[PDB]
């Protein structure tokens, strides 16, 4: 149904690849440019691959990375929005990480935010929300991506650096065990892609997180925005904000929060 012929791809440019399979470039039709998320000969079973794909059946929104259509045999592939800028995190150590400002990583946050808003109101959960899982179009557009993990409310590993606690223990993936993953991916923004907890190794990771460490206010970030860094790294799930709270307060970040902000060399 979303179903297309092989006829109408043709990959063209191997853009990265991740171990469950390939990802290319490509065009459809002939007219329209894509993104093909390929496998190679038989990786990981060829429905566990398929359900990525019906999770992406079901959600539409302008910031998350659009399905366009399925190959649901062998070889299988999932068509996809091209982004043209790449992964965020490639994007925030790359060349153009040095140019970014404050006001253009909460805007980028805020998206991210809008994103997973709707992912909130649809009742799902990303499981995977981190940097690496972003992708960036033209104009500094970001879209959530890469629901290989995202499912419904009621395979793999997942990155503890980026996981709550009661979600990498005991199993209980919430949109508020996502909300925390944001709180870390706003580290990530403000420290121009830099990975979480620096110096500390897995399970230090989670056992110093379990005594109650949180990771400080990055420098020259704004101490009222690493407030809402802690709030969404509290360790009752529930006391963490709604992705509708993130959202309005990013978007409205630099009148109502910070009215005073001023560059500096890094933020
Ligand atoms: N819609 C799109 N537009 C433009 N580029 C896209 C794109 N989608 C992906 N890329 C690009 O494919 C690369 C390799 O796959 P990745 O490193 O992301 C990982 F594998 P991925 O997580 O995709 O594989 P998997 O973990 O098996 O799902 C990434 O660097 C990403 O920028
Ligand atoms: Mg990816």
């Amino acid at each position: 149904a979303w179903e297309i012929p092989r006829e109408s791809l043709r990959l063209e440019v191997k853009l990265g690849q991740g171990c469950f399979g390939e990802v290319w470039m490509g065009t459809w039709n002939g007219t329209t440019r894509v993104a093909i998320k390929t496998l190679k000969p038989g990786t990981m079973s060829p429905e566990a691959f398929l359900q990525e794909a019906q999770v992406m059946k079901k959600l539409r929104h302008e910031k998350l990375v659009q399905l366009y259509a399925v190959v649901s045999e062998e070889p299988i592939y999932i068509v996809t929005e091209y982004m043209s800028k790449g992964s965020l995190l490639d994007f925030l150590k790359g060349e153009m990480g040095k140019y970014l400002r404050l006001p253009q990583l909460v805007d980028m946050a805020a998206q991210i935010a809008s994103g997973m808003a709707y992912v909130e109101r649809m009742n799902y959960v990303h499981r995977d929300l981190r940097a690496a899982n972003i992708l960036v179009g033209e104009n500094l557009v970001c879209k959530v991506a890469d629901f290989g993990l995202a499912r419904l409310i009621e395979g793999a590993k997942f990155p503890i650096k980026w996981t709550a606690p009661e979600a990498a223990l005991y199993g209980r993936f919430t949109i508020k065990s996502d909300v925390w993953s944001f709180g870390i991916l706003l580290t990530e923004l403000t420290t121009k892609g830099r990975v979480p907890y620096p110096g500390m190794v897995n399970r230090e990771v989670l056992d110093q997180v379990e005594r109650g460490y949180r990771m400080p206010c990055p420098p020259e970030c704004p101490e009222s925005l690493h407030d809402l860094m802690c709030q969404c790294w509290r360790k009752d799930p529930e006391e963490r904000p709604t992705f509708e709270y993130l959202q309005a307060f990013l978007e409205d970040y630099f009148t109502s929060t910070e009215p005073q902000y001023q560059p500096g060399e890094n933020l």
